[PDB]
């Protein structure tokens, strides 16, 4: 009832609840939860990476309406895919995973009415 704003947040929790189900559980693991560097053994990754971002932050924001639009959800979105794209060597399977989980998205936002 409360129009194009209300409706376009709804949308956006729609695609996260997605991309978080076990459909794209193949690919979309390793967005769940921020990269743990220490756990990883990946010493330089906060001296890259200066915003991280995930799957489970960006529901933290969606959920307490930290995003005051689509655009904002978005935005964190392709932050998390971005700092794959920049981390790691372009040829790595994460990169693909990156890639198979942003098809998703970006074809689920495009149709947000
Ligand atoms: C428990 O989680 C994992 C476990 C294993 C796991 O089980 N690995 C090995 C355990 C020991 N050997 C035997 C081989 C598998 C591998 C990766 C894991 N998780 C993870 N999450 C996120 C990222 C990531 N990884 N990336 C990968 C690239 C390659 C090494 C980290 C790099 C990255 F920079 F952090 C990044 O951008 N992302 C998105």
């Amino acid at each position: 009832s409360m129009g194009k704003l209300s409706e376009h947040l709804r949308y956006c929790d729609s695609i996260l609840r997605e991309m978080l189900s076990k459909k794209h559980a193949a690919y979309a693991w390793p967005f769940y939860k921020p990269v743990d560097a220490e756990a990883l053994e990946l010493h330089d990754y906060h001296d890259i990476i200066k915003h991280p971002m995930d799957l489970s932050t960006v529901k933290r924001k969606m959920d307490g309406r930290e995003y005051p639009d689509a655009q904002g959800f978005a935005a964190d979105v392709r932050l998390m895919f971005s700092n794959c794209y920049k981390y790691n060597p372009p040829d790595h399977e994460v990169v693909a995973m990156a890639r198979k989980l942003q098809d998703v998205f970006e074809m689920r936002f495009a149709k947000m009415p």
